[PDB]
């Protein structure tokens, strides 16, 4: 889920962008203690917001983990990232999560839209809110 104070974009920008720490246990931190809940799994992407902006350029296509969208776009391009998977699920206390980290260079789906006229910058009026498949 996400936390009230984020845009889907911003959100994105959090969970797949920003990797804190080139460390998973640590990086997910940042995502487990926003949503209150350790996440089973979350692909950082090893490029820049602006890169995925511009690949929502690219375009439409069915979105894989939900077919009945289209609203996603595919990278053109492999890029270098950092999976994390959930190794010490902790429920009674989601800082104690611990993470393992794949290292792989892949084309990833994005599911963009328009900005959050409110709340998100005019600089982009498309953004990636959603990082729908990794291939
Ligand atoms: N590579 C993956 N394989 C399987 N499940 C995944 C993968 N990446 C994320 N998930 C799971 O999918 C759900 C949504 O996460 P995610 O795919 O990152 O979507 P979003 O970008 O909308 O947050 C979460 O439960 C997460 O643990």
């Amino acid at each position: 889920m996400k936390p009230p104070q984020f845009t889907w974009a911003q959100w994105f920008e959090t969970q797949h962008i920003n990797m804190t720490s080139q460390q998973c246990t640590n990086a997910m931190q940042v995502i487990n203690n926003y949503q209150r809940r350790c996440k089973n799994q979350n692909t950082f992407l090893l490029t820049t917001f602006a890169n995925v902006v511009n690949v929502c350029g690219n375009p439409n296509m069915t979105c894989p983990s939900n077919k009945t969208r289209k609203n996603c776009h595919h990278s053109g391009s492999q890029v270098p990232l950092i999976h994390c998977n959930l190794t010490t699920p902790s429920p009674q206390n989601i800082s104690n999560c611990r993470y393992a980290q794949t290292p792989a260079n892949m084309f990833y789906i994005v599911a963009c839209d328009n900005r959050d006229q409110r709340r998100d910058p005019p600089q982009y009026p498309v953004v990636p809110v959603h990082l729908d498949r990794i291939i």
